């Protein structure tokens, strides 16, 4: 494979520059990196690689990767290649991948438009092979810039893999039989479709509401708040799938099943020893739905109530009433009221100032090794 | 086995009361539990089970498990049986185990005396089989009480298993050759003895210094501070192994290697996606030692410097100077100075108010799957 020989060159340069992360913005390093890229027999020929060489050589006066991102954002081809510095994707340094796009419902694409690119990774350098790396954001490039129209990638194949390895097992063990009938025995192409719908709705709704991100990003980074924000947009996504009549009914219900099953199960068990931000918000959802009649527990198995759509609407309405007070109070006051809401429905240790997995999911973690 | 039949009866009773934790102190529930225990053909005739039945039947007027704890503390036999509620050991409800005691050095038990019981679990009910449950504390019983002379159990067999599963392959991959010569190929009984020394020195030092626990426990539960407290007592134990000449020199050096390798390696990688309390403090140690001449990184491998004992002393002295100010400043002010120290040497995200694995150990987690 030619792409395979390109990636081998990237992987080899990546190996040499590991341990040089502190000089990734030093111009002496960058000139040598650029020269090594340009002199690479297969990689140096690539248009995206010429864009990076030009960007890197100019960095001392323009610390931006403008040529690379122009190439990527215009989809001049299906290759991504750059120098990355993402604190939460530590595996990424000099990296290369090729992707394939997914079929898109046209109403979805127009009414809920965002710069989202749900894609499958076809081939990639080693950093992109880490299971941690599920997406790629514009500020992950060394320049750290994000503009509102930069493309954001989500790697759907990694979400299909997680759903196969964790969510299916959890559906069988934790849900009442018949709970997610469209997802039962679905093939990868079908989960791929739902997951792509999920990410499209997800990104769109992050930018909606009274405290959208990135505008209010620095108020939504505390663990319970970062998770609550993910949950806000995913419940918004569930409700769109339930209520927007211009979406094909069978595809919309499948996407609904996917978002609900991921949030009620896979995300609810993330993090060892303590829940991560997603798990805290999923356990908030779990306890809120149990207490307000959206789900029932019968012998430790979850029943989805017929009334669940109304209880989801009530839950999103409640988040929105808290966020709406941004117009009459401070962001810091809204934060405390989001924390108070969260802590009513989660296992918050006030001395540690952190969270424990609620007993229902602690036992599932023990029983299934998730 | 008769004990096999006793444990089978406990596991079945545990199964019936799962999902009744909200009732574990309701006398109607306790009366019924007590009757089922007393009627168990094998379990009900055990002396410790006689004791539990008696404590549970009296719980409405005396919410204590005094008879059970008298049996256990007096070591009337090597069986433990009770009703537990420990939020960090969620698998424990009604549980039974038998243990065996370990050889003990006389000087160690006299000079560094504490109610520590380093033991091996021989047989146990299901709750005690979780890898989370590494110890048993007196306040873990449903009465929530701990007294200074109550026995505290550490399950050394689980620390041997963790050493062989994680620490050993980390030593091979991350330490310069010859770093831990006494541990190389050491058998399980040898690691057992080193671990039992670790726990004895550990519990002893928790009770020494200017902010001992449990007196100052509620000030040391924030993630970085709970880790730093575990690290304070383990550095103290390392130094005792190096410095106290009345300890047998072979066993002392072996314990030193065990404590250092555990804190430099196994504890340094704990927690996904973020470091737990132990890992934050271990990363503090790693960066402190790197910056102050106690270890060096050559080829991505850790070299223990000959000067390391002096740098460990400097590190413990530093902690002790921060804690000593409890005599002239508030406990809250000491907390802020312990945090400030920690954050100088770890990857602290001030907007999330949490920690990320430093890149050195993030790469090891990816490489070795730990
Ligand atoms: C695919 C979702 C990713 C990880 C992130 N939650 C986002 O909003 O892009
Ligand atoms: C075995 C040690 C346990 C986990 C705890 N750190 C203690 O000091 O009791
Ligand atoms: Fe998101
Ligand atoms: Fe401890």
């Amino acid at each position: 494979s030619p792409t395979a020989a390109v990636i081998a060159e990237v992987d080899e340069l990546r190996e040499k520059i590991k341990g040089s992360r502190n000089s990734f913005r030093d111009q002496s390093f960058l000139d040598q990196l650029a020269q090594h890229i340009a002199d690479a027999p297969h990689l140096g020929r690539q248009p995206i690689a010429r864009a990076l060489v030009e960007d890197l050589r100019g960095y001392a006066s323009e610390p931006r990767l403008a040529a690379v991102k122009a190439h990527i954002n215009e989809e001049r081809d299906q290759h991504i290649f750059s120098l990355f510095d993402a604190s939460y994707f530590p595996s990424l340094s000099l990296e290369y991948l090729t992707y394939e796009t997914l079929p898109t419902n046209p109403h979805l694409a127009a009414r809920y438009a965002s710069p989202t690119m749900p894609v499958n990774i076809i081939a990639s350098s080693k950093g992109f092979q880490s299971r941690v790396v599920v997406a790629l954001f514009p500020e992950n490039h060394i320049d750290g810039i994000q503009r509102g129209d930069d493309l954001i990638f989500a790697f759907i194949n990694k979400f299909v893999e997680r759903h196969n390895r964790i969510t299916r097992k959890m559906i069988d063990a934790v849900m009442a039989e018949g709970s997610f009938p469209l997802l039962r025995g679905a093939d990868d192409r079908t989960v791929e479709q739902a997951s792509s719908w999920w990410v499209r709705l997800h990104e769109y709704h992050h930018r909606q509401g009274d405290m959208p991100i990135p505008e209010f990003l620095r108020y939504k980074k505390l663990k319970p708040l970062a998770g609550l924000e993910e949950l806000r947009v995913d419940v918004s996504g569930m409700l769109v799938c339930l209520n927007d009549p211009e979406l094909p009914a069978d595809e919309a219900r499948l996407a609904y099943e996917y978002i609900l099953s991921e949030r009620l199960l896979r995300y609810a068990v993330e993090g060892i020893p303590r829940p991560n931000y997603d798990a805290v918000a999923s356990q908030l959802l779990f306890n809120y739905l149990s207490e307000h009649g959206g789900i029932e527990l019968h012998g430790g198995v979850i029943r989805l109530c017929p009334e669940l759509p109304a209880v989801l609407t009530e839950f999103l309405d409640r988040i929105q009433r808290i966020e709406q007070r941004i117009h009459t109070t401070s962001a810091e006051e809204v934060q405390q009221n989001l924390l108070e809401f969260t802590n009513r429905y989660t296992d918050y240790d006030p001395d540690a100032k952190d969270y424990r997995h609620i007993p229902f999911f602690a036992e599932i973690k023990e029983r299934l090794g998730v």
